[PDB]
């Protein structure tokens, strides 16, 4: 089993880098977040343009969908985050609290709760419903590049240029795992694992790593992809062959097999830095998006 993702749909539209596409958990749609100051909604299947939603003042980093597919959150340059109602295009909370620039952001399984980072170098947690801020984490001394709930909610993993990854307590917003590797390189990117038990970290050396954050145990490696100075998402690929996807600067999609780390295909394309890639939640279907001298996405599919 090697995966034959082809391209079907090249996505135009934002005019400055994109920086974030995500898949609504129903699969109907793909998220993107851009350079330019918008959000745009397209179609999973088709690529189908559908809408753009405005509103950030500044640059937006990530955007995040909630549980039931009705709600974006965004993660701006101007200092806030806002809650979306994707279907009639209302901001319907502004979360106001970080100090620079918040980077990353996602809602909890639940989605009562919204998780943030930012370059201010702490952690968020916020009440989706009232907007208030709930929990200010000390999390990092560098900027947070990512942040993710784990499968239940009760965990969050963090990344930091620090060279940190960091397991928080949801409820208690305790710290309970610092995860050290060696010359502390700058983490840029984390999230855990479909089922919650690993969490697959990018550092700015080239590298990704599947952890055991409990045991804290480094479990597998894998590299030939060019990663030294973007913030570059990573996935769990697991609708077919158990895959890890990410974005490179070389300009291509990497895609891994999972357990035995080689390199199973390389989708070319884009023309510019790979910055965000996505796995859909039921089909064999990859969104990628790239960076100012690309400003296009890309849906690629495949038979397994
Ligand atoms: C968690 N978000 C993220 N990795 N976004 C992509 C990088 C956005 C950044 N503002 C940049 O242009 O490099």
């Amino acid at each position: 089993v090697k995966p034959n993702y082809a391209l079907k749909f090249t996505l135009a539209g934002h005019t400055k880098a994109v920086s974030s596409v995500k898949f609504s958990p129903n699969g109907e749609w793909l998220a993107s977040s851009s350079a330019d100051k918008l959000i745009k909604i397209w179609g999973a299947y088709d690529g189908k343009f559908e809408k753009t939603i405005s509103g950030h003042k500044l640059g937006i980093s990530d955007v995040a969908w909630s549980s039931d597919s009705n709600l974006l959150v965004s993660a701006s340059d101007d200092k806030t985050l806002k809650i979306w109602d994707v279907s009639s295009g209302k901001c319907l909370k502004t979360l106001k609290g970080h100090s620079n620039y918040v980077f990353c952001c996602n809602f909890n399984p639940q989605s009562n709760l919204i998780v943030s980072g930012s370059f201010d170098e702490s952690v968020r947690i916020w009440d989706v419903k009232t907007g208030k801020c709930l929990k200010t984490l000390p999390a990092h001394s560098d900027p947070v590049s990512a942040v993710h709930f784990n499968r239940d909610g009760s965990l969050i993993v963090s990344s930091s240029y620090d060279g940190l990854c960091r397991i928080w307590d949801t409820a208690s917003g305790q710290c309970l795992k610092t995860l050290i590797d060696d010359d502390n390189p700058p983490v840029s990117f984390v999230k855990f694992s479909p089922n919650g038990k690993y969490i697959l970290a990018a550092t700015l050396d080239n590298t990704l790593k599947l952890w055991d954050y409990s045991k804290g145990k480094c479990l597998k490696t894998y590299t030939g992809h060019k990663n030294e100075k973007y913030c570059i998402f990573a996935n769990f690929s697991v609708t077919g062959g158990k895959w890890i996807v990410s974005g490179s600067e070389d300009n291509l999609v990497y895609i891994w097999n999972l357990q035995t780390k080689e390199i199973v295909q390389k989708l070319q394309g884009h023309t510019d830095v790979v910055i965000s890639t996505a796995c859909h939640p039921t089909e064999n279907i990859i969104a990628s998006a790239a960076l100012e001298n690309d400003k296009t996405i890309k849906l690629w599919k495949s038979d397994c």
